[PDB]
């Protein structure tokens, strides 16, 4: 809408505090002007029709039960474009500043999130598997890291260029999270799953084994289920990046661990110049030695690192 930009303030899921870039035309928009081509949040109003409607409120405050989902998903939203523009020198998902457009609310006790082409989703979950899924993040960063990555290599979502483009957004999504720099870990979900169980989440990077992922290619799933396991195998490439960034023996192979930054600056160099929408695991190990040899040069520790982690998940 058109307007003049404000700041509200309310809690997000979590109870947190925080302030929301607005904009005020009669009412206080959940538009936020200062990012891009602006960040928009849609009420969708427990239904399925998307987006729904432009979040409306009277006073630019946020702090009922039913705002919390919205102000998460407009707040880590612009976290998410924080992180693309001054980490990577990317402009909102499509490197042009498209408009960034989030609903919440989406219809009843649903427990997911997903990015559907065109904007984000977010169910509230049923109160015991999840909470309002935009409390989490990593969650938030990992769908708008599917619309990265439709801009961009294009991985095709079925078998292993589908486990790959999950792994993709694990990975950023938990780079956000280090960013925005409030209880990071290399998990998946912790914030928003099961409320009623501590320590747990929907998969681990470093140890997918903990749910049942694998973590070795000799140990991928090649049935039909999940397009072809795109959220298990997802598990393989995922301890890959883990041992890239942080380091230790896997199955009796050791990896030095070269850092988040440089974990970051290689796979989106992989994921902008070398990958393609049928790449394969095999094909991401050479594009991400490739991204490092161009990245740090032939012979750095970067690229023997990356190395030693697809040796160390089985992939050649
Ligand atoms: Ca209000
Ligand atoms: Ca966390
Ligand atoms: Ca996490
Ligand atoms: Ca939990
Ligand atoms: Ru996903």
């Amino acid at each position: 809408i058109t307007g003049t930009s404000t700041v509200g303030v309310g809690r997000g899921v979590l109870g947190d505090q925080k302030n929301i870039n607005t904009t005020y035309s009669t009412y206080y928009y959940l538009q936020d002007n200062t990012r891009g081509n602006g960040i928009f949040t849609y009420d969708a109003k427990y239904r399925t029709t998307l987006p729904g409607s432009l979040w409306a409120d009277a006073d630019n405050q946020f702090f009922a039960s039913y705002d919390a989902p919205a102000v998460d998903a407009h707040y880590y939203a612009g976290v998410t474009y924080d992180y693309y523009k001054n980490v990577h020198n990317r402009l909102s998902y499509d490197g042009n500043n498209a408009a960034i457009r989030s609903s919440v609310h989406y219809s009843q006790g649903y427990n997911n999130a997903f990015w559907n082409g065109s904007q984000m989703v977010y169910g509230d979950g049923d109160g015991q598997t999840f909470i309002p899924l935009s409390g989490g993040i990593d969650v938030v960063a990992h769908e708008l890291t599917h619309a990265v990555t439709d801009y961009t290599a294009g991985l095709i979502y079925q078998n292993e260029s589908g486990a790959i483009n999950e792994a993709i957004s694990d990975i950023f999504g938990t780079l956000v999270e280090f960013y925005a720099n409030k209880n990071p870990d290399w998990e998946i979900g912790e914030d928003v799953y099961t409320p009623g169980i501590s320590g747990d989440s929907l998969r681990s990077m470093s140890d997918p084994a903990k749910y049942g992922d694998p973590d070795h290619y000799s140990k991928r799933y090649t049935g039909t289920q999940d397009n072809g396991g795109v959220h298990i195998n997802s598990g393989i490439i995922n301890k890959a990046a883990y041992l890239i960034s942080q380091g230790g023996t896997h199955y009796g192979v050791s990896v030095v661990g070269i850092g988040r930054d440089k974990l970051g600056k290689i796979f989106y160099r992989a994921l902008t110049q070398y990958l393609t929408p049928t790449s394969n695991f095999s094909q991401l190990r050479a594009a991400a030695v490739q991204s490092a040899t161009d990245l740090y040069g032939s012979t750095s520790q970067e690229v023997a690192s990356v190395k030693q982690a697809f040796d160390a998940v089985g992939v050649k």
